[PDB]
DNA sequence: TGCATCCGTGAGTCGAGGGTAATAAGTTGCGAGTGAAGGTTTTGTTTTGACATTCAGTGCTGTC
């Protein structure tokens, strides 16, 4: 029901990291490999397989622009298989190569896949200023 | 048959504090060896045909 997908996600967003997963193990939640993949197809409006691996790319991708580690810290961490596919699957994503990707210091979200709920988003609200050169005092660490 | 001379020997384990200081000619010639780092060479991270699968995709297919 629509009880069953939005606590599959909560699973699942804190589970994108431990378990290398494909839908043999999302297969784990009640029903088969197809039903439960048929379960998500009208509930969200999202195709849950490609996404997913693609999701992990979009968590892999904010990895590849504000973590400071290499190609290959990030090469299977994210549950991949290789890393020219990664790199392939980054193309048809973000247009752009990953070494040119950490080149520039200006990150676009083009690419980047937000995370899913089924039940009620919180969302945030904006607004537009510009702002002015102030003084302050402060000491830096880094992580 | 003595008489001189010339080497070669002399506690054990500790201890402290710590290596110091003369004087002197130059111009001129001129090859050889840090050196400016100029610049190549390698020895590794990235694009593109593939097509062989694979799971993802969507729906049907059949079922309690």
């Amino acid at each position: 029901q629509a009880g069953i997908i939005r606590d599959l996600l909560i699973w699942l967003e804190g589970h994108l990291d431990q378990p290398l997963s494909l839908d043999n193990v999302a297969a784990k939640a009640g029903y088969s490999k197809w039903h439960l993949q048929r379960m998500f197809k009208d509930v969200t409006g999202h195709a849950i397989g490609a996404y997913i691996r693609a999701r992990r790319l979009s968590k892999s991708a904010v990895a590849l622009r504000l973590t400071a580690r290499p190609i290959l810290d990030i090469a299977l961490q994210y549950r991949f298989d290789s890393q020219q596919t990664f790199t392939r699957a980054f193309k048809k994503q973000f247009a752009q190569t990953p070494a040119l990707y950490r080149r520039s210091p200006e990150w676009s979200a083009f690419g980047i896949r937000p995370p899913l709920r089924l039940g009620e988003f919180t969302m945030p609200e904006h607004k537009f200023v510009t702002l002015e050169d102030t003084p302050l005092i402060g000491v830096t660490q880094s992580y």
